[PDB]
């Protein structure tokens, strides 16, 4: 990997932006959730501070490589998912909101960061390994809530899944090519995501059988 060829910097500027916008949208989303579940607003506000901290770390990984992040691509990358969260939030569909942010985006984020790490430069390797440390040193707030609320949330979780997984698989298809310039094999991303997300869904209470039915519902569309 030439960390400064135009190929690379070009790929990095979208990927860095995706990560930066990703953390920004998490921060706002967890703040917004703090409103919808004021019972748990203390944890959620702490989660949001944390995401906002990672925003700064990932901002520095661009600058170190002399890359301006392409924020408009990243904002347009997130757009449908952001939409479904907004709509689901605007109507108090907290179950849907939590699937999106606490399970889906999170599996995807963690898997990506983990697949990036072996192939990242020294500075960004450090920053990402810390983000990962933190982003699973604190516990998956949204997952424990969905597990404790499972019987009630079960049917909405299935609807949320079909609508939202579908999109996240569209999202990986669009940056596969860019991720590969960063040394990230599309397959490794798919596996890690699928494992994390499958095991999050089983943990909150679906059978294996049910999880598979759910993951397949994502493929198409
Ligand atoms: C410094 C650049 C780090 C590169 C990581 C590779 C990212 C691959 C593309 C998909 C990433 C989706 C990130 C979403 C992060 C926001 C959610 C955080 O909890």
């Amino acid at each position: 990997i030439d960390y400064q060829s135009e190929t690379y910097k070009d790929a990095y500027s979208r990927i860095n932006a995706i990560v930066i916008e990703g953390e920004d949208e998490a921060a706002n989303n967890y703040v917004r959730l703090a409103e919808l579940m004021p019972e748990q607003s203390e944890e959620l506000a702490s989660l949001a501070k944390m995401e906002a901290r990672h925003k700064k770390g990932f901002t520095a990984c661009g600058k170190n490589l002399n890359v301006t992040p392409d924020m408009d691509f990243a904002k347009k990358f997130f757009s449908d998912l952001h939409g479904n969260f907004q709509v689901a939030a605007a109507a108090g569909n907290i179950v849907t909101c939590l699937l999106i942010q606490a399970l889906i985006i999170e599996a995807f984020a963690i898997s990506a960061y983990n697949v990036y790490i072996p192939h990242a430069d020294d500075f960004a390797r450090k920053i990402t390994e810390n983000v990962v440390k933190d982003e699973y040193l604190h516990l998956n707030f949204g997952e424990q809530w969905l597990k404790a609320n499972f019987e009630s949330a079960k049917d909405e979780l299935e609807r949320a899944n079909r609508e939202n997984l579908a999109i996240v698989w569209r999202m990986l298809d669009e940056v596969a090519g860019d991720a590969l310039v960063l040394g990230m094999e599309k397959e490794a991303l798919m596996e890690d995501f699928t494992i994390a997300y499958q095991e999050a869904l089983q943990n909150i209470g679906f059978s294996t059988r049910e999880t598979l039915r759910m993951l397949t519902a994502g493929l198409a569309a």
